[PDB]
């Protein structure tokens, strides 16, 4: 059984973490981003998982060539050429993903979180005999996403629209599990999913949905890069709670690596996540926020709503709030304030950075 997972370009959108390391490689919940469904798919039976990239892969071959070995998995890169779109790298990897088992495969949106219940998707793709299988979440505004019509009972989708007026509530969720016979819908030219082989396959009377139990979200902005740490640390409680650090200094769901120190006096929580070799000194205040690898927050700083990138350090007394993203290497002096500072890698901080909403609301006149 194979798997591809559609990456896209090295994350623009991300920036200035993926000025260090590409979209799949940025850090979430103290683990690469694609390590959470390689992983799901190793549980499901996955051996080999494609990468459809944009990028040379040359750059992630040294993070992933650890993690074949550790996993028991193989992981090959599927760069294209020109832009292929949604379908097209599922025709440019036509070779790998069939291998003549006759097995389906699963393609996963690389932006997406969930918790993945490949199994009961697996099963459920057997029961109805169907081409293709979708996975769907309800979201409030059906508009930003592709509304999957459906009807009850069966799972059939009548309709695959995006960019709807209300034609349901129902939504693709980036999770697919496809037949061998669909690779025959699609061209090796650019060709989008969505649009064109998604609604064939619904007019065959071929196309299931299966409602997505537990959290969804597509982390493809850094404002829902806090939203979707939230949610999952979420689902974290709720499947293995053990896995949540506990103690008088904590308050909600904080997820903090073996290997990070935390110093007395702390007040840390709600819907933090501490790297690994991390060192948070003495009463430092962490909430809604993510701490990526070796970075150190000194003495009484308190960090709301922002993402330290890897080895950054923040000063003593230092206020870091709304959305603030420093980059790798970023040195913030002592007693400095920053709100909504986007810093690039390596820069030192010296004066604040005076970005809030109201400023900015102001500034567009
Ligand atoms: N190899 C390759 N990958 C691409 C390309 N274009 C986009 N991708 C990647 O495929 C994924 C889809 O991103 P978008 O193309 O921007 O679509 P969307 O607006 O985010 O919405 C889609 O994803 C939602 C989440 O599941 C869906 O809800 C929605 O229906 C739709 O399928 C992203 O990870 C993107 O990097 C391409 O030309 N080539």
């Amino acid at each position: 059984m194979k798997a591809l997972i559609l990456v896209g370009g090295f994350g623009t959108r991300l920036r200035p973490l993926t000025l260090s390391f590409p979209k799949p490689l940025v850090d979430f919940a103290n683990k690469p981003m694609i390590l959470h469904q390689i992983e799901a798919l190793k549980a499901v039976g996955v051996d080999e998982v494609v990468l459809a990239i944009n990028y040379q892969p040359e750059v992630m071959l040294n993070f992933l060539k650890d993690f074949e070995t550790k996993l028991e998995i193989k992981i090959t890169c599927s760069q294209e050429t020109e832009p292929l779109g949604t379908a097209g790298p599922l025709a440019l990897a036509r070779d790998k993903l069939l291998d003549g088992s006759g097995e389906p495969f699963f393609v996963l949106n690389s932006d997406v979180i969930s918790e993945y219940p490949l199994k009961e998707m697996l099963e459920f793709h057997k029961s109805h005999g169907g081409e293709a299988s979708i996975m769907v979440t309800k979201v409030d505004e059906p508009s930003k996403y592709g509304v999957v019509v459906m009807e009850e009972s069966t799972g059939r989708v009548e309709k695959f629209v995006e960019k709807p007026l209300y034609v349901g509530n129902k939504i693709n969720a980036g999770i697919y599990l496809l037949n061998p016979s669909v690779l025959d819908k699609i061209e090796l030219r650019p060709t989008s999913i969505e649009k064109e082989t998604f609604p064939k396959i619904a007019a065959a009377q071929g196309l299931y949905a299966m409602v997505l139990p537990g959290f969804w979200m597509d982390i493809g902005q850094p404002r829902d890069y806090i939203t979707g740490l939230r949610l999952y640390l979420d689902s974290l409680r709720k499947k293995s709670p053990a896995k949540l650090t506990s103690g008088p200094h904590i308050v909600g769901n904080v997820l903090v690596d073996e290997t990070a120190t935390i110093g007395e006096g702390c007040l840390i929580g709600p819907d933090v996540a501490i790297g690994p070799g991390c060192i948070v000194e003495s009463g430092v205040r962490l909430s809604r926020c993510t701490v990526m690898r070796g970075v150190r927050i000194k003495k009484h700083a308190c960090i709301s709503s922002s993402i330290i990138g890897w080895h950054s350090t923040v000063g003593q007394w230092a206020r870091i709030e709304n959305m603030t993203i420093l980059g790798e290497d970023v040195h913030v002096s002592d007693e400095i304030y920053s709100n909504g500072g986007v810093v690039l890698p390596h820069k030192e901080i010296k004066s604040n950075i005076l970005k809030p909403e109201i400023v900015m609301k102001l500034a567009a006149a």
